[PDB]
DNA sequence: ATAACCTAAAATTTTATAGCAAAATTATATGGGATT
DNA sequence: CCCATATAATTTTGATAAAATTTTAGGTTA
């Protein structure tokens, strides 16, 4: 009979969720509890737009305000199933998308970025980690999850069958795909292969660690335990800021561990790699995400291709 | 309460702004409902059992799989509206047709390059159908919808830049007669050399000006423009004559749209670069075009990932 | 004598989707330890 | 400045039918 109580019921309905979801839901539950639109009766469309106006004034980005709306709309979708859905509208009207464009790295930047890492006495230890990302386009947690079992040196193949993440409290835990759709095999090039060989040959001080039958992880922290998402993201934040201070052409504002995946995917799509073959290596279930890396065509473009394949 | 017939009828007025083909498509279902025992059942007393059982009768009656799956959507939206007005609690048509029925739909097989340049050679020689040769080369070289080909006029073409302007389609339905219902296509030399021939060999044009459109490129025997039915019916005769002159017959499902299927496929398997096929085909979503692309395995990626 | 065309009629197919949030990645404040 | 980590914010990612086209039955004509 209130909004805050409503979202609590929607949370108890679909309980089978990962750990990060529970955190993300609590953040929204904290927002509803800290706003006037959280103490009102569900039976009491204009206020939802006003709520969207306040979240924009809080400082939260467009998508952050957008994703939350979808959760509330589902909560009222079930409520109406059990008036009119007050969150049934387009956020594009109330607020504008001030989202930052994730500009990839130009081949000149990468050749200068890697050289900096290699020649930097502080971050040269992560060089082998970065090269593989620009050769496999692995997700950052997929990289941290790799063990000696998931590598095929003889056949040059990376078996991506899991991901290793760590959260506050729960600690380390292994996440796996339900069906065999998640599993994919990524081929190693000479740069990637010889990078893994250096990681294996230079691994030392691995403290005793086993989680759900996984051990001998490749990338470990200085504290003895494997690297996590935060450990690599925070390293990038320091590395890029150090690169920008010594290089005029500062790296893109989105130069994050995921941008290494951006750059990888964008390259192949530009070089004319098979769109479905790219979808596999990327691990996209829906082809739509992969096709976003491909440039929008024109008449001249469509004509050129027709004349190229005539 | 009210029956299903009265609910589907009420859902028809609520959503009126529909084109003629829709009305025809909606009327067929309304005939089915009146014919079926389901149409007389009160909306409230319709259970998931009754909804699934209806799908069985449709197949037993002879209807194809995709036919029953579309009518399922037309009826689901009706109960959905009936559920929105709080007439009833749950929607009986919320289930997968794959569980109750099998998808025995004929696979739409496009023409292989070997079949293509053997099918064209037959048209160019057969006295009865060489008049349509120029038209087919266009359908295969442009990948147009069949009514959109009928719509093409002298004004739509641009021989200077060799581009086709597709902005409309010409339709004909019983009673209404003819009626007109947004992309640009590059014309290859083979398609252009056909287009220049169609105009130079066009005559006996009747007076025809519909919705601001006149001088259609492809005309029937009676001087009036070709329709969708006239081309499909022509293909039913053409294919049957090919199969007698050749041992290895053509695909059973070879139709005007198969000439489009063949174009997109041959383009996709040629590796046509991004979304330019999507632009040349004219799909709203990119997902529709990717269906014309072959499924890739690990081996397909291995060779493609070579650099 | 058989197809070849035509048309009303009944059928099949083509085409259309953001988004009725989860679940990841990234940024930051804090604080201790190694460097310039 | 590096590193680790708790906290928090941002990003990345899972057909509630219209409107066409195809086929077919019946008839005439080449």
């Amino acid at each position: 009979m209130t909004v805050c109580q409503l979202y609590a019921k929607q949370i108890r309905h679909r309980g089978n969720v990962k750990h990060n979801t529970k955190l993300g839901r609590e953040r929204l539950m904290r927002i509803l509890e800290q706003d006037r639109l959280g103490s009102c009766p569900i039976d009491s469309l204009s206020d939802a737009k006003e709520w969207a106006l306040r979240m924009k004034e809080k400082g939260l980005s467009y998508k952050t305000i957008n994703n939350d709306k979808r959760s509330l709309k589902a909560a009222f979708y079930t409520a109406i199933q059990d008036r009119k859905n007050p969150f049934d509208f387009q956020l594009s009207d109330v607020l504008d998308d001030d989202t930052e464009p994730k500009v990839p790295l130009t081949p000149a930047q990468e050749e200068s970025f890697l050289s900096f890492i290699q020649g930097d006495k502080v971050y040269q230890k992560h060089y082998d980690a970065i090269v593989i990302l620009l050769g496999t386009g692995l997700r950052i947690s997929e990289l941290c999850g790799l063990t000696d079992k998931d590598l095929d040196f003889e056949n040059r193949v990376i078996i991506v069958s899991h991901q290793l993440l760590r959260n506050t409290g729960v600690g380390y835990y292994i996440d796996e795909p339900k069906t065999q759709s998640g599993v994919r095999k990524i081929p190693m090039n000479e740069e990637v292969y010889q990078a893994f060989q250096r990681v294996i040959k230079n691994r030392k001080g691995a403290k005793p660690f086993i989680i759900d039958g996984y051990a001998n992880f490749l990338f470990l922290k200085q504290n003895g335990y494997p690297m996590t998402a935060v450990d690599y993201g925070g390293m990038f934040g320091r590395l890029v800021k150090k690169y920008n201070k010594s290089h005029e052409e500062a790296l893109p504002k989105t130069t994050t561990p995921h941008a290494m995946r951006h750059t990888f995917c964008t390259r192949l799509a530009n070089a004319g790699m098979n769109p479905k073959a790219l979808q596999y290596i990327m691990g996209h279930s829906n082809i739509t995400m992969t096709l976003n890396y491909y440039a929008h065509a024109t008449f001249d473009s469509a004509r050129a291709e027709m004349e190229r394949l005539a």
